[PDB]
């Protein structure tokens, strides 16, 4: 039979939200020194881009990452929803950049130059974490 299975393909799935009209949402200065001090100080990092969007698994040749992480998140997403007001609270801002660097750990191993870089902005993070209003 010369049916050999080459399509249908893979593809990314739909990336996470960034705005919902029904969603709760408040400005509050602590997610202003998000916006303003956290996020875009591991922004101009130069270990940031693998985290500024979504993971395209197609282009990077990682056909498993969906299949392991089943709740991505990405330093892109969470600008655009700083930028949109998408949050209550600083706490759920900050569970999103939780949830990325524990999907790096998760997906990788220790030293793996991904988990060096994660390693880093977590470090980054967690120093500016501390000085929140
Ligand atoms: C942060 C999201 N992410 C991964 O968890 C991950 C694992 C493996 C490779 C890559 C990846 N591929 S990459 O080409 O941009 C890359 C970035 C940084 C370090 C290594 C690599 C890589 O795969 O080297 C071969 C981009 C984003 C992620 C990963």
């Amino acid at each position: 039979h010369h049916h050999h299975h080459l399509v249908p393909r893979g593809s990314n799935p739909p990336p996470p939200e960034t705005s919902n009209p029904n969603k709760p949402k408040r400005q509050t200065n602590q997610l202003q020194y998000l916006l303003r001090v956290v996020l875009k100080t591991l922004w101009k990092h130069q270990f940031a881009w693998p985290f500024q969007q979504p993971v395209d698994a197609v282009k990077l040749n990682l056909p498993d990452y969906y299949k392991i992480i089943k709740t991505p998140m990405d330093m892109g997403t969470i600008k655009k929803r700083l930028e949109n007001n998408y949050y209550w609270n600083a706490q759920e801002c900050i569970q999103d950049f939780n949830t990325m660097f524990t999907n790096c750990y998760i997906y990788n191993k220790p030293g793996d130059d991904i988990v060096l870089m994660a390693e880093a902005l977590e470090k980054l993070f967690l120093q500016k974490i501390n000085e929140l209003p």
